């Protein structure tokens, strides 16, 4: 039905999608300004770690600071094979993609990291309130030369 | 068009609901939700290769084994995401239950999961589970390395 309320939901979804697109395509020195796509108190980070607990970066300015470190850790990172999924919630999107780049972590040899990824993006007032990355940490272990435990099946 | 797609999405959504709430002995018949050539399985493994179970009858054979390995498994905290494709859904949930593998001490496995469901003709054509394999290592008493993350 073509009502004001359905139009507002569609418009929100359309603006939000453009922001998810911009986010996934941000490369190089532009990564230092990606934090500006977040709400002041927005959160980003990695939900799948070896420890089992998320590594959550809280607040737009914290996200900006961490982006400096990750530009050294992942100096040429690119996302590839990007698929964006809109949902019933105009303020919630999922993304499936791959990613590849050098990995340069303190205390490890320099490596090449490739993985498959799922991302969750929640919006409030047109800016990103929560971004969460999901991946298989065993692939990152391989990239760092960390022996991967194996489950006998 | 738009009416057929809304119906397709509603029908598929009920199948995702049914799949997610299937517990106990009913797990032996969940394969019936799949196309004859449907694939299900685990996309996040220690090897980096998926464990892909191809075909409705293979899916049913594998459910007998997983009922021994995960005898009381339950999915919780279920959130279903519809998409712009009426035949593609994502689910975010938790899951827990005893884990009883050959050759490892019996444990209690809990994880956070994302599931992908793609449909064809109102049945499941592809289901993929994504989780953190490190939590499954822990459940089995397998040592997990620690990545130095410092700051
Ligand atoms: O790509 C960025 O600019 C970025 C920014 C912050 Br802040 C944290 C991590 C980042 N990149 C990694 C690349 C490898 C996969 N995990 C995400
Ligand atoms: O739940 C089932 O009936 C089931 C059926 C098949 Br065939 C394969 C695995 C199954 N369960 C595991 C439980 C732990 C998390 N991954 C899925
Ligand atoms: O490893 C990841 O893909 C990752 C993801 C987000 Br999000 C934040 C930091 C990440 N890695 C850090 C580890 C410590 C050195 N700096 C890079
Ligand atoms: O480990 C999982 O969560 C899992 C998921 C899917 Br799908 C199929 C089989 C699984 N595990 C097997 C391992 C060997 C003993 N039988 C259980």
């Amino acid at each position: 039905e073509n009502t004001s309320e359905n139009r507002a939901q569609v418009a929100a979804r359309q603006h939000n999608r453009k922001i998810v697109e911009q986010y996934m395509h941000t490369r190089g020195e532009a990564r230092l300004k990606r934090h500006l796509l977040f709400t002041e108190d927005g959160v980003g980070g990695l939900w799948t770690t070896d420890s089992g607990q998320p590594i959550a970066i809280r607040g737009r300015e914290k996200l900006g600071e961490h982006a400096v470190w990750s530009l050294q850790c992942f100096p040429d990172w690119v996302w590839t094979d990007i698929q964006i999924f809109e949902t019933q919630d105009p303020n919630w999107f999922w993304v499936e993609c791959r990613g590849e780049g050098a990995i340069v972590f303190p205390g490890y040899p320099r490596g090449q990291y490739r993985n498959h990824f799922l991302h969750s993006f929640r919006f409030e007032n047109g800016l990103i309130k929560e971004q969460r990355e999901f991946m298989n940490p065993c692939e990152q272990f391989r990239s760092l030369g960390i022996e991967v435990p194996e489950v006998r099946r």
